[PDB]
Protein backbone atom coordinates (compact mmCIF):
# COMPACT_ATOMS: atom_id res chain seq x y z
CA UNK A 1 0.00 0.00 0.00
CA UNK A 2 -0.68 2.41 -1.24
CA UNK A 3 0.30 1.63 -4.74
CA UNK A 4 -1.13 3.85 -7.57
CA UNK A 5 -2.12 2.90 -11.35
CA UNK A 6 -2.86 5.28 -14.00
CA UNK A 7 -5.24 3.07 -17.02
CA UNK A 8 -7.69 0.67 -17.75
CA UNK A 9 -6.32 -2.15 -20.44
CA UNK A 10 -4.50 -5.42 -20.04
CA UNK A 11 -1.10 -4.34 -18.57
CA UNK A 12 -2.98 -2.04 -15.56
CA UNK A 13 -5.74 -5.20 -15.18
CA UNK A 14 -2.67 -7.32 -14.71
CA UNK A 15 -0.61 -5.35 -12.92
CA UNK A 16 -3.08 -4.62 -10.02
CA UNK A 17 -3.85 -8.58 -10.02
CA UNK A 18 -0.22 -9.45 -9.02
CA UNK A 19 0.00 -6.33 -6.75
CA UNK A 20 -3.32 -7.08 -4.67
CA UNK A 21 -1.84 -10.80 -4.67
CA UNK A 22 1.39 -9.33 -3.15
CA UNK A 23 -0.01 -7.93 -0.49
CA UNK A 24 -0.31 -4.35 -1.89
CA UNK A 25 -3.10 -1.88 -1.55
CA UNK A 26 -3.82 -1.09 -5.22
CA UNK A 27 -5.71 2.29 -6.58
CA UNK A 28 -7.14 2.34 -10.19
CA UNK A 29 -7.00 6.00 -12.41
CA UNK A 30 -9.29 5.25 -15.16
CA UNK A 31 -11.69 7.59 -17.21
CA UNK A 32 -14.69 5.70 -16.89
CA UNK A 33 -14.26 4.41 -13.53
CA UNK A 34 -17.75 2.58 -13.47
CA UNK A 35 -16.98 0.67 -16.64
CA UNK A 36 -13.43 -0.34 -15.40
CA UNK A 37 -14.08 -1.05 -12.17
CA UNK A 38 -16.18 -4.67 -13.26
CA UNK A 39 -13.23 -6.14 -14.82
CA UNK A 40 -10.51 -5.38 -12.02
CA UNK A 41 -9.51 -7.13 -8.91
CA UNK A 42 -12.16 -6.76 -6.21
CA UNK A 43 -9.10 -5.65 -4.36
CA UNK A 44 -8.57 -3.04 -6.20
CA UNK A 45 -9.61 1.09 -5.29
CA UNK A 46 -10.69 1.60 -9.09
CA UNK A 47 -11.45 5.66 -9.32
CA UNK A 48 -11.41 8.98 -11.14
CA UNK A 49 -7.57 9.63 -12.38
CA UNK A 50 -7.30 12.79 -10.26
CA UNK A 51 -8.78 10.86 -7.39
CA UNK A 52 -6.06 8.04 -7.51
CA UNK A 53 -3.06 9.91 -7.76
CA UNK A 54 -3.05 11.58 -4.76
CA UNK A 55 -2.57 8.63 -2.10
CA UNK A 56 0.13 6.66 -3.38
CA UNK A 57 4.04 7.10 -3.90
CA UNK A 58 4.55 5.07 -6.73
CA UNK A 59 2.19 5.24 -9.65
CA UNK A 60 2.65 3.16 -12.60
CA UNK A 61 2.07 5.04 -15.94
CA UNK A 62 0.03 2.03 -17.52
CA UNK A 63 -1.35 3.88 -21.25
CA UNK A 64 0.27 3.96 -24.27
CA UNK A 65 3.33 6.72 -24.65
CA UNK A 66 0.67 8.62 -27.27
CA UNK A 67 -1.13 9.32 -24.14
CA UNK A 68 1.09 10.70 -21.60
CA UNK A 69 0.12 14.46 -22.82
CA UNK A 70 -3.40 13.29 -21.79
CA UNK A 71 -2.24 13.11 -18.01
CA UNK A 72 -0.67 16.80 -17.54
CA UNK A 73 -4.00 18.16 -15.98
CA UNK A 74 -3.02 15.56 -12.86
CA UNK A 75 0.23 17.75 -12.35
CA UNK A 76 -0.04 19.24 -9.41
CA UNK A 77 -1.22 16.20 -7.68
CA UNK A 78 1.60 14.37 -9.23
CA UNK A 79 4.45 16.76 -7.79
CA UNK A 80 6.84 14.47 -6.14
CA UNK A 81 5.74 11.32 -6.75
CA UNK A 82 7.87 8.31 -8.17
CA UNK A 83 6.42 7.14 -11.65
CA UNK A 84 6.91 4.44 -13.61
CA UNK A 85 7.26 4.02 -17.47
CA UNK A 86 6.27 -0.08 -18.34
CA UNK A 87 5.95 1.17 -22.09
CA UNK A 88 7.38 -1.41 -24.45
CA UNK A 89 7.34 0.02 -27.69
CA UNK A 90 7.26 -1.50 -30.91
CA UNK A 91 10.56 -1.23 -33.24
CA UNK A 92 9.56 1.42 -35.19
CA UNK A 93 8.25 3.71 -32.06
CA UNK A 94 11.90 2.56 -30.68
CA UNK A 95 13.80 4.37 -33.55
CA UNK A 96 11.56 7.02 -34.43
CA UNK A 97 11.75 8.75 -31.00
CA UNK A 98 15.08 10.42 -30.19
CA UNK A 99 14.29 10.05 -26.16
CA UNK A 100 13.00 6.84 -24.61
CA UNK A 101 9.52 7.19 -23.30
CA UNK A 102 10.44 7.15 -20.64
CA UNK A 103 12.89 10.31 -20.78
CA UNK A 104 9.77 11.98 -22.60
CA UNK A 105 7.60 10.93 -19.81
CA UNK A 106 10.53 12.68 -16.84
CA UNK A 107 10.02 15.72 -19.31
CA UNK A 108 6.38 15.78 -18.71
CA UNK A 109 6.10 15.63 -15.62
CA UNK A 110 9.96 17.33 -14.14
CA UNK A 111 8.41 17.57 -10.45
CA UNK A 112 8.31 13.66 -10.63
CA UNK A 113 10.83 11.02 -10.47
CA UNK A 114 10.67 8.16 -13.38
CA UNK A 115 12.14 4.68 -13.13
CA UNK A 116 11.73 2.79 -16.24
CA UNK A 117 10.45 -0.92 -14.93
CA UNK A 118 8.57 -4.15 -16.22
CA UNK A 119 8.47 -3.35 -20.17
CA UNK A 120 10.07 -6.77 -20.31
CA UNK A 121 7.63 -8.51 -18.07
CA UNK A 122 4.25 -10.06 -19.82
CA UNK A 123 0.56 -9.29 -18.96
CA UNK A 124 -0.07 -12.73 -18.42
CA UNK A 125 3.36 -13.36 -16.70
CA UNK A 126 2.10 -10.56 -14.04
CA UNK A 127 -1.17 -12.21 -13.88
CA UNK A 128 -0.29 -15.69 -13.48
CA UNK A 129 3.63 -16.46 -13.59
CA UNK A 130 5.36 -18.31 -11.16
CA UNK A 131 6.77 -16.60 -8.14
CA UNK A 132 9.46 -18.31 -8.41
CA UNK A 133 11.72 -15.37 -8.17
CA UNK A 134 13.56 -16.52 -11.31
CA UNK A 135 11.95 -13.46 -13.42
CA UNK A 136 14.60 -10.92 -14.22
CA UNK A 137 13.19 -6.96 -14.77
CA UNK A 138 15.33 -4.48 -15.45
CA UNK A 139 15.08 -1.52 -13.80
CA UNK A 140 16.85 2.10 -14.11
CA UNK A 141 15.61 5.68 -13.50
CA UNK A 142 18.39 9.01 -12.02
CA UNK A 143 17.40 8.58 -8.39
CA UNK A 144 18.34 5.53 -6.22
CA UNK A 145 15.25 6.05 -3.48
CA UNK A 146 12.75 5.52 -6.03
CA UNK A 147 14.79 3.05 -7.98
CA UNK A 148 15.42 0.90 -4.74
CA UNK A 149 11.43 1.64 -4.15
CA UNK A 150 10.48 0.15 -7.48
CA UNK A 151 13.11 -3.18 -6.98
CA UNK A 152 11.56 -3.99 -3.79
CA UNK A 153 8.05 -3.85 -5.19
CA UNK A 154 9.12 -6.23 -8.03
CA UNK A 155 11.15 -8.57 -5.46
CA UNK A 156 7.58 -8.56 -3.38
CA UNK A 157 5.75 -9.47 -6.59
CA UNK A 158 8.25 -12.63 -7.16
CA UNK A 159 10.65 -10.92 -9.81
CA UNK A 160 14.56 -10.29 -9.42
CA UNK A 161 15.25 -6.55 -10.29
CA UNK A 162 18.31 -5.73 -12.37
CA UNK A 163 19.60 -2.49 -11.96
CA UNK A 164 20.19 -0.74 -15.29
CA UNK A 165 21.76 2.54 -14.13
CA UNK A 166 20.59 5.75 -15.19
CA UNK A 167 17.13 6.95 -16.82
CA UNK A 168 19.62 7.44 -19.78
CA UNK A 169 19.93 3.76 -20.07
CA UNK A 170 16.14 3.49 -20.58
CA UNK A 171 16.31 3.80 -24.58
CA UNK A 172 18.58 0.44 -24.37
CA UNK A 173 16.01 -1.08 -21.97
CA UNK A 174 13.16 -0.10 -24.48
CA UNK A 175 14.73 -2.01 -26.88
CA UNK A 176 15.20 -5.40 -24.40
CA UNK A 177 12.77 -8.01 -25.96
CA UNK A 178 9.21 -8.97 -24.45
CA UNK A 179 9.12 -12.06 -22.81
CA UNK A 180 7.54 -14.58 -24.10
CA UNK B 1 -26.75 -15.60 -16.80
CA UNK B 2 -26.45 -15.82 -14.01
CA UNK B 3 -23.88 -17.86 -14.98
CA UNK B 4 -21.88 -20.21 -12.31
CA UNK B 5 -18.30 -21.38 -12.06
CA UNK B 6 -16.42 -23.39 -9.87
CA UNK B 7 -13.02 -23.31 -8.55
CA UNK B 8 -10.95 -20.16 -7.69
CA UNK B 9 -7.74 -20.41 -10.13
CA UNK B 10 -6.33 -18.88 -13.18
CA UNK B 11 -9.05 -20.31 -15.19
CA UNK B 12 -11.77 -19.40 -13.23
CA UNK B 13 -10.63 -16.01 -13.01
CA UNK B 14 -9.75 -15.64 -16.91
CA UNK B 15 -13.68 -17.44 -17.87
CA UNK B 16 -15.19 -15.14 -14.97
CA UNK B 17 -13.45 -12.37 -16.64
CA UNK B 18 -14.77 -13.02 -19.83
CA UNK B 19 -17.67 -13.60 -18.73
CA UNK B 20 -18.48 -10.36 -17.44
CA UNK B 21 -17.02 -8.55 -20.64
CA UNK B 22 -19.53 -10.16 -22.43
CA UNK B 23 -22.88 -9.09 -20.55
CA UNK B 24 -23.25 -12.07 -18.43
CA UNK B 25 -23.85 -12.03 -14.73
CA UNK B 26 -21.08 -15.06 -12.97
CA UNK B 27 -21.48 -16.21 -9.81
CA UNK B 28 -17.96 -18.02 -8.84
CA UNK B 29 -18.34 -20.67 -5.95
CA UNK B 30 -15.09 -21.25 -4.05
CA UNK B 31 -14.03 -23.32 -0.91
CA UNK B 32 -12.51 -19.41 0.51
CA UNK B 33 -14.58 -16.92 -1.12
CA UNK B 34 -13.30 -14.66 0.87
CA UNK B 35 -9.67 -15.12 -0.35
CA UNK B 36 -10.39 -15.66 -3.49
CA UNK B 37 -13.13 -12.81 -4.18
CA UNK B 38 -9.87 -10.52 -3.19
CA UNK B 39 -8.18 -11.28 -7.33
CA UNK B 40 -11.57 -11.75 -9.32
CA UNK B 41 -13.34 -9.11 -11.34
CA UNK B 42 -15.67 -6.91 -9.11
CA UNK B 43 -18.95 -7.75 -11.08
CA UNK B 44 -18.61 -11.48 -10.20
CA UNK B 45 -20.54 -12.22 -7.06
CA UNK B 46 -17.62 -15.03 -5.22
CA UNK B 47 -19.07 -17.01 -2.60
CA UNK B 48 -19.54 -20.58 -0.81
CA UNK B 49 -19.86 -23.79 -3.16
CA UNK B 50 -23.24 -24.47 -2.18
CA UNK B 51 -24.34 -21.16 -2.59
CA UNK B 52 -22.84 -20.68 -6.15
CA UNK B 53 -24.30 -23.50 -7.84
CA UNK B 54 -27.66 -23.16 -6.39
CA UNK B 55 -29.02 -20.16 -8.80
CA UNK B 56 -27.28 -20.50 -12.25
CA UNK B 57 -28.52 -23.43 -15.28
CA UNK B 58 -24.85 -23.60 -16.66
CA UNK B 59 -22.07 -24.47 -14.03
CA UNK B 60 -18.15 -24.10 -15.87
CA UNK B 61 -16.32 -27.09 -13.74
CA UNK B 62 -12.97 -24.95 -13.24
CA UNK B 63 -11.20 -27.41 -11.48
CA UNK B 64 -8.78 -30.57 -12.02
CA UNK B 65 -10.07 -33.82 -12.75
CA UNK B 66 -8.48 -34.75 -9.16
CA UNK B 67 -11.49 -32.50 -7.08
CA UNK B 68 -13.96 -33.73 -8.84
CA UNK B 69 -15.46 -36.50 -6.56
CA UNK B 70 -15.11 -33.68 -3.98
CA UNK B 71 -17.80 -31.94 -5.40
CA UNK B 72 -20.35 -34.82 -4.93
CA UNK B 73 -22.31 -32.83 -1.68
CA UNK B 74 -23.11 -30.20 -4.15
CA UNK B 75 -25.62 -33.15 -6.16
CA UNK B 76 -28.48 -32.13 -4.67
CA UNK B 77 -28.25 -28.52 -5.85
CA UNK B 78 -26.74 -29.62 -9.12
CA UNK B 79 -29.35 -31.56 -10.00
CA UNK B 80 -31.04 -30.88 -13.60
CA UNK B 81 -28.03 -28.57 -14.51
CA UNK B 82 -25.74 -28.14 -17.22
CA UNK B 83 -22.27 -28.93 -16.34
CA UNK B 84 -19.25 -27.70 -18.13
CA UNK B 85 -16.04 -29.75 -18.60
CA UNK B 86 -12.86 -27.06 -19.66
CA UNK B 87 -10.06 -29.82 -18.25
CA UNK B 88 -7.00 -29.87 -20.72
CA UNK B 89 -5.41 -32.94 -19.29
CA UNK B 90 -2.01 -33.84 -19.61
CA UNK B 91 -0.76 -36.31 -21.98
CA UNK B 92 -0.02 -38.67 -19.45
CA UNK B 93 -3.71 -38.35 -17.55
CA UNK B 94 -4.94 -38.65 -20.80
CA UNK B 95 -3.71 -42.00 -21.70
CA UNK B 96 -4.02 -43.24 -18.49
CA UNK B 97 -7.31 -42.98 -17.73
CA UNK B 98 -9.74 -45.22 -20.07
CA UNK B 99 -12.70 -42.35 -20.14
CA UNK B 100 -12.63 -38.86 -20.83
CA UNK B 101 -12.92 -36.67 -17.95
CA UNK B 102 -15.92 -35.08 -19.60
CA UNK B 103 -17.60 -38.48 -19.21
CA UNK B 104 -16.01 -39.69 -15.67
CA UNK B 105 -17.88 -36.11 -14.45
CA UNK B 106 -20.63 -36.98 -16.60
CA UNK B 107 -20.87 -40.11 -13.98
CA UNK B 108 -20.50 -38.77 -10.82
CA UNK B 109 -23.00 -36.46 -11.35
CA UNK B 110 -26.14 -38.61 -13.50
CA UNK B 111 -28.77 -36.55 -12.86
CA UNK B 112 -26.76 -33.24 -14.35
CA UNK B 113 -26.06 -33.27 -18.40
CA UNK B 114 -22.06 -32.60 -19.44
CA UNK B 115 -20.83 -30.45 -21.89
CA UNK B 116 -17.09 -30.62 -23.05
CA UNK B 117 -15.75 -27.07 -23.49
CA UNK B 118 -13.20 -24.49 -24.13
CA UNK B 119 -10.42 -27.31 -23.04
CA UNK B 120 -7.94 -25.45 -26.05
CA UNK B 121 -8.64 -22.12 -25.36
CA UNK B 122 -5.49 -20.41 -22.93
CA UNK B 123 -6.41 -18.39 -19.86
CA UNK B 124 -4.95 -15.14 -21.44
CA UNK B 125 -7.04 -15.83 -24.42
CA UNK B 126 -9.64 -15.83 -22.21
CA UNK B 127 -8.35 -12.73 -20.22
CA UNK B 128 -7.54 -10.60 -23.63
CA UNK B 129 -10.27 -12.00 -25.68
CA UNK B 130 -9.97 -13.97 -28.86
CA UNK B 131 -9.30 -12.85 -32.32
CA UNK B 132 -8.95 -14.72 -35.85
CA UNK B 133 -8.74 -16.78 -36.62
CA UNK B 134 -8.14 -17.81 -33.17
CA UNK B 135 -11.72 -18.42 -32.20
CA UNK B 136 -12.49 -21.98 -32.69
CA UNK B 137 -13.97 -24.14 -29.38
CA UNK B 138 -14.78 -27.85 -30.23
CA UNK B 139 -18.06 -28.37 -28.39
CA UNK B 140 -19.78 -32.30 -27.79
CA UNK B 141 -22.55 -33.43 -25.39
CA UNK B 142 -25.28 -35.44 -25.50
CA UNK B 143 -27.53 -33.05 -25.20
CA UNK B 144 -28.51 -30.61 -28.07
CA UNK B 145 -29.83 -27.81 -25.63
CA UNK B 146 -27.30 -28.13 -23.19
CA UNK B 147 -24.91 -27.96 -26.18
CA UNK B 148 -27.15 -24.69 -27.91
CA UNK B 149 -26.69 -23.12 -24.72
CA UNK B 150 -22.63 -23.26 -24.40
CA UNK B 151 -22.37 -22.79 -27.85
CA UNK B 152 -24.35 -19.40 -27.50
CA UNK B 153 -22.61 -18.84 -24.64
CA UNK B 154 -19.13 -19.13 -26.98
CA UNK B 155 -20.20 -16.87 -29.63
CA UNK B 156 -21.27 -13.84 -26.88
CA UNK B 157 -18.26 -14.29 -25.46
CA UNK B 158 -16.20 -14.09 -29.50
CA UNK B 159 -15.20 -17.80 -29.96
CA UNK B 160 -16.66 -19.98 -32.68
CA UNK B 161 -18.17 -23.08 -31.67
CA UNK B 162 -17.38 -25.98 -33.30
CA UNK B 163 -19.62 -29.34 -32.89
CA UNK B 164 -17.65 -32.68 -32.34
CA UNK B 165 -20.80 -34.66 -31.51
CA UNK B 166 -21.94 -36.40 -28.24
CA UNK B 167 -19.91 -36.87 -25.26
CA UNK B 168 -18.20 -40.15 -26.68
CA UNK B 169 -15.97 -37.56 -28.76
CA UNK B 170 -14.55 -35.93 -25.75
CA UNK B 171 -11.78 -37.92 -25.32
CA UNK B 172 -10.70 -37.68 -29.20
CA UNK B 173 -11.36 -33.38 -27.95
CA UNK B 174 -9.58 -33.66 -24.84
CA UNK B 175 -6.29 -34.47 -26.87
CA UNK B 176 -6.69 -31.24 -28.66
CA UNK B 177 -3.79 -29.12 -27.73
CA UNK B 178 -4.03 -25.97 -26.09
CA UNK B 179 -3.20 -23.04 -28.35
CA UNK B 180 -1.63 -19.72 -26.85
CA UNK B 181 -0.57 -17.06 -29.54
N1 LIG C 1 0.02 -6.06 -22.36
C1 LIG C 1 1.32 -6.41 -22.25
O1 LIG C 1 1.70 -7.78 -22.27
C2 LIG C 1 2.39 -5.33 -22.11
C3 LIG C 1 3.66 -5.70 -21.64
C4 LIG C 1 4.57 -4.74 -21.18
C5 LIG C 1 4.20 -3.38 -21.20
N2 LIG C 1 2.95 -3.01 -21.66
C6 LIG C 1 2.63 -1.56 -21.68
O2 LIG C 1 1.50 -1.15 -20.91
C7 LIG C 1 0.98 0.04 -21.48
C8 LIG C 1 -0.52 -0.14 -21.72
O3 LIG C 1 -0.69 -1.39 -22.38
P1 LIG C 1 -2.04 -2.31 -22.42
O4 LIG C 1 -1.62 -3.54 -23.14
O5 LIG C 1 -2.66 -2.40 -21.08
O6 LIG C 1 -2.99 -1.43 -23.40
P2 LIG C 1 -4.59 -1.21 -23.40
O7 LIG C 1 -5.21 -2.52 -23.05
O8 LIG C 1 -5.07 -0.66 -24.69
O9 LIG C 1 -4.78 -0.07 -22.27
C9 LIG C 1 -4.45 1.28 -22.52
C10 LIG C 1 -5.00 2.13 -21.38
O10 LIG C 1 -4.66 3.50 -21.53
C11 LIG C 1 -5.55 4.25 -20.71
N3 LIG C 1 -5.69 5.65 -21.14
C12 LIG C 1 -5.49 6.75 -20.34
N4 LIG C 1 -5.70 7.86 -21.08
C13 LIG C 1 -6.04 7.48 -22.34
C14 LIG C 1 -6.36 8.21 -23.48
N5 LIG C 1 -6.36 9.55 -23.42
N6 LIG C 1 -6.66 7.55 -24.65
C15 LIG C 1 -6.65 6.16 -24.69
N7 LIG C 1 -6.33 5.43 -23.55
C16 LIG C 1 -6.03 6.09 -22.40
C17 LIG C 1 -6.89 3.52 -20.79
O11 LIG C 1 -7.52 3.54 -19.52
P3 LIG C 1 -8.73 4.56 -19.18
O12 LIG C 1 -9.58 4.78 -20.42
O13 LIG C 1 -9.67 4.00 -18.15
O14 LIG C 1 -8.11 5.81 -18.62
C18 LIG C 1 -6.52 2.13 -21.29
O15 LIG C 1 -6.99 1.11 -20.45
C19 LIG C 1 1.73 0.25 -22.81
O16 LIG C 1 2.71 1.26 -22.72
C20 LIG C 1 2.41 -1.08 -23.11
O17 LIG C 1 3.61 -1.01 -23.88
C21 LIG C 1 2.05 -3.96 -22.12
N1 LIG D 1 -5.15 -22.14 -17.27
C1 LIG D 1 -5.31 -22.50 -18.56
O1 LIG D 1 -4.65 -21.77 -19.58
C2 LIG D 1 -6.20 -23.69 -18.91
C3 LIG D 1 -6.71 -23.79 -20.22
C4 LIG D 1 -7.81 -24.62 -20.50
C5 LIG D 1 -8.40 -25.38 -19.46
N2 LIG D 1 -7.90 -25.29 -18.17
C6 LIG D 1 -8.54 -26.13 -17.12
O2 LIG D 1 -9.13 -25.45 -16.03
C7 LIG D 1 -9.09 -26.27 -14.86
C8 LIG D 1 -8.45 -25.50 -13.71
O3 LIG D 1 -7.30 -24.85 -14.21
P1 LIG D 1 -6.59 -23.60 -13.46
O4 LIG D 1 -5.46 -23.20 -14.32
O5 LIG D 1 -7.56 -22.56 -13.05
O6 LIG D 1 -6.03 -24.36 -12.16
P2 LIG D 1 -5.81 -23.83 -10.64
O7 LIG D 1 -5.24 -22.45 -10.73
O8 LIG D 1 -4.96 -24.75 -9.85
O9 LIG D 1 -7.30 -23.89 -10.05
C9 LIG D 1 -7.91 -25.09 -9.64
C10 LIG D 1 -9.07 -24.70 -8.73
O10 LIG D 1 -9.78 -25.84 -8.29
C11 LIG D 1 -10.55 -25.44 -7.17
N3 LIG D 1 -10.85 -26.54 -6.25
C12 LIG D 1 -12.11 -26.96 -5.89
N4 LIG D 1 -11.97 -27.98 -5.01
C13 LIG D 1 -10.64 -28.19 -4.81
C14 LIG D 1 -9.96 -29.09 -4.02
N5 LIG D 1 -10.64 -29.96 -3.29
N6 LIG D 1 -8.57 -29.08 -4.02
C15 LIG D 1 -7.88 -28.16 -4.79
N7 LIG D 1 -8.57 -27.27 -5.58
C16 LIG D 1 -9.93 -27.29 -5.59
C17 LIG D 1 -9.73 -24.38 -6.44
O11 LIG D 1 -10.61 -23.34 -6.09
P3 LIG D 1 -11.23 -23.21 -4.59
O12 LIG D 1 -10.09 -23.23 -3.59
O13 LIG D 1 -11.99 -21.91 -4.45
O14 LIG D 1 -12.22 -24.33 -4.37
C18 LIG D 1 -8.64 -24.02 -7.43
O15 LIG D 1 -8.47 -22.63 -7.58
C19 LIG D 1 -8.26 -27.51 -15.22
O16 LIG D 1 -9.06 -28.66 -15.46
C20 LIG D 1 -7.53 -27.10 -16.48
O17 LIG D 1 -7.16 -28.20 -17.28
C21 LIG D 1 -6.82 -24.46 -17.89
Amino acid sequence: PKVGILGSGDFARSLATRLVGSGFKVVVGSRNPKRTARLFPSAAQVTFQEEAVSSPEVIFVAVFREHYSSLCSLSDQLAGKILVDVSNPTEQEHLQHRESNAEYLASLFPTCTVVKAFNVISAWTLQAGPRDGNRQVPICGDQPEAKRAVSEMALAMGFMPVDMGSLASAWEVEAMPLRL
